């Protein structure tokens, strides 16, 4: 019943009590773990106790759970529900489920800021030319000139599954990814299929190595449009080292605002199919996993041969050094820059005291070590040696089938 | 019901079928996962299946499944259950047990080698003196001047509980640990509690970094007794760098032979508490684990010291530079002195090719993620990006209490 986490470093203990309230599955069983596998319309009668739920712990948030204002707001999305097969959240609620998915968030170790996310409710939204302006505000005002703030825009919820809004970037900005006849790839092999659809679409692509996609947007179930986000809103940043001046010479630049799109946030058992969201960079997401991944920027060699290392035996560790190098590299540009942007050592310590908060102030936090643990120095941040209990938790964010396989043009 | 798991880097998709043969748990249920927890007498009724599944895996794996010397066996063994209340494994079982419950490991990232396992049948001992002898020569044999064979010794299998063989030690090599009265620790941090037992039973500590522990071994359920390794047989290695000459001024080193001793081999039913087994490191145990773990030798700010690096800001990654040297240090000490090791990359690329080849022959390879991958630059190697299920089969080993909490002392 109640569960208990080690911390193997410090031997601090937690109780876990929060797991109890635990809704959804967890693709595991009593038998087989599935921790580390990436990705394990409602009725009436499901809605219903879904509103209930979420309505409990709302009003038990300020301090009124049993009022006559509960019951009162109980029986009113109950009549509508009834009625209209559906409901509509105030603003008071919409914001408390916002906040609470990111909560509850157990794959994100950025949570310690959770209570501070400003949202953008774009309920009365109608067309993709309105989805394209809510977009650009929510980039300008999250961007900040730099000082990023964490914010998310929520479009309208799914009613018969016809006219859902959905955003089928994966992130309101990424690069391209062609590929050449060289048998190569231009730019990001992560979004080759989506910078196909685009292209496909009319956009003309520079076809170059960092090139900001368009934002193809789908409005009321409608066939998306593209849109450029005006390039003076896209705040991006050279990388170069603070030794190797040959670093610059590689050419490399990301964005300094990392904004998932196509997940879909669930409150009430409410469907908001496109809410982009934004926070901001923690080091490694760059320099580790869009930069050395294989199947990405894939860039260690290269720099590796810069730094004339013995590249002969994997044993010399010429990976390991380039890596660190990468990353040091990404942080200092960043930081010259004044964009905001925190190292996995920062990041991951905030993430332990947030856990511990947590688990006072609310019983316990779930969390997925397998991606709390940054990809690089993993045993040095103290998330590590920290056990964690992974459990889900409403409202909360989904992954959801890309667009493209959905869509009946 | 057959599951699938794919690398994300390859693409590569793998069918999922022996899970079906897993019965143990998990601690995991469908509302929670607790694959980041470190820790999550039998009687006739229990010990029957559990003999018959295992010759039933046995006799299928020589292809005599439903022989009758299958059959007989299994009459054999029952009849000796009845009559005895357990029963005893024949030596070529023993040896099929040993290297299952290797293979079925699922935090090991070494298994690739698991078929080459060197057994050693040690179930005739009945004395700590006896089990000392058997522990010197499976040090040696596995040593083997630095060229390590990995091998397993096993002592007699647990009958009422109350006769138990056990290795005290939690490694057959370790160092020493020893708590200041100012607060610090001399030595490894780790192991000051089983040395504060040591010390009490006897041992001299001659109180350095790294003192070898004595093995403090307990037979057919009497009190521990303590034995010193021959010096001769304990295999070093001084830690140098290949590019910085001050390293070796940190007077660091280590032993060659990583043996732990403080599991529970479970075989047919049958649990054998006292099996110590060896193979080689992999570089980041020691380098990542023993010398940079906060509660272990923790030495990353001096090396950081050392290499002048900015330690103001944790943004200069001076702990990760510093982690890295490390890391190039202790593999290159290794190499240059001919002692067997791994580095991260080369044991991680083997496992997957390893896994792959499992899936293929076996029908799945069950394994943690949280332990294998390796605990430094974790995504530029294979492993972080191949799905992994968790499941445990039998033959297996598993974590057993200390001793000293729960040893009824004889005096
Ligand atoms: C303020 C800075 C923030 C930081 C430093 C942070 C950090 C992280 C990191 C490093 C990841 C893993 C990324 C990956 O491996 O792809 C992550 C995942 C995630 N974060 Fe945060 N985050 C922040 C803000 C946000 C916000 C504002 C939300 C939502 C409102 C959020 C929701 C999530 C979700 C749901 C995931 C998992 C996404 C997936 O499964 O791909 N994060 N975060
Ligand atoms: C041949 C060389 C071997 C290599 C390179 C290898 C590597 C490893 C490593 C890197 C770990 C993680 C250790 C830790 O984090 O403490 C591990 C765990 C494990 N290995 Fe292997 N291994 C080898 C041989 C063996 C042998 C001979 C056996 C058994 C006969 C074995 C049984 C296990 C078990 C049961 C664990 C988990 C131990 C625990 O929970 O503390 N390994 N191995
Ligand atoms: C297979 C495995 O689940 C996959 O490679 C992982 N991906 C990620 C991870 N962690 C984070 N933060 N992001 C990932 O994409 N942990 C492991
Ligand atoms: C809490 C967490 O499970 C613990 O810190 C871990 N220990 C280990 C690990 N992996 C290995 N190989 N060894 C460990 O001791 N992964 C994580
Ligand atoms: N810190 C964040 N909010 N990250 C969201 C995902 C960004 C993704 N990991 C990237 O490297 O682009
Ligand atoms: N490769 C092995 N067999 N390792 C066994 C565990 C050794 C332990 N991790 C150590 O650093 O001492
Ligand atoms: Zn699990």
């Amino acid at each position: 019943r109640f569960l208990k986490v080690k911390n193997w470093e410090t031997d601090v203990v937690l109780t876990d009590t929060l797991h109890l309230k635990s809704t959804l599955e967890t693709g595991c069983t009593e038998h087989i773990c599935m921790g580390s596998i990436m990705l394990p319309v409602r009725t009436k009668d499901q809605l219903f106790p879904l509103a209930k739920e979420f309505l409990d712990q709302y009003y038990s948030s300020i301090k009124r759970f049993g009022s006559k204002a509960h019951m009162d707001r109980l029986e009113e999305v109950n009549k509508e529900i009834e009625s209209t097969s559906t409901y509509q959240l105030k603003d008071t609620e919409l914001i408390y489920g916002a906040k609470h998915a990111w909560r509850n968030a157990s794959r994100c170790v950025g949570r310690i800021q959770w209570s501070k996310l400003q949202v953008f409710d774009a309920r009365d939204c109608t067309t993709a030319h309105g989805m394209f302006n809510y977009i650009c505000n929510h980039v300008k005002y999250a961007t900040n000139k730099g000082n990023l703030r964490s914010a998310i825009t929520i479009f309208p919820q799914r009613t018969d599954g016809k006219h859902d809004f959905r955003v089928w970037n994966s992130q309101l900005i990424r690069y391209a990814g062609y590929k050449q006849p060289d048998g190569s790839t231009l730019g990001d092999p992560a979004n080759v299929q989506f910078t196909e659809i685009c292209i496909q679409q009319g956009w003309k692509a520079p076809r170059g190595r960092f090139d900001v996609l368009p934002l193809l947007l789908q409005a009321n179930g409608n066939d998306p449009e593209l849109f450029q986000i005006p390039p003076e809103l896209v705040l991006e940043v050279p990388i170069r080292h603070p030794k190797f001046d040959w670093f610059k010479d590689l050419g490399l630049k990301w964005y300094g605002l990392p904004a998932v799109s196509n997940m879909l946030l669930e409150i009430g058992g409410l469907e908001f199919s496109a809410c982009p969201f934004s926070g901001w960079y923690m080091g490694t997401e760059i320099g580790v996993r869009d930069y050395c991944d294989n199947s990405r920027y894939n860039i260690l060699e290269e720099v590796a041969k810069k730094m004339d290392l013995d590249m002969r035996k994997t044993s010399s560790l010429w990976k390991d050094q380039a890596l660190v190098e990468i990353n040091i590299a990404v942080l200092y540009s960043f930081q010259s820059d004044k964009v905001t942007i925190v190292d996995h050592h920062s990041a991951t310590e905030s993430f332990i005291k947030h856990m511990e908060n947590e688990y006072r102030c609310r019983g316990g936090c779930p969390a997925d070590w397998v991606w709390i643990v940054p990809p690089m120095s993993g045993s040095i941040t103290p998330v590590f040696h920290q056990e964690m209990l992974n459990y889900r938790l409403t409202p909360s964010f989904e992954y959801q089938p890309d667009p493209w396989n959905t869509h009946v043009w």
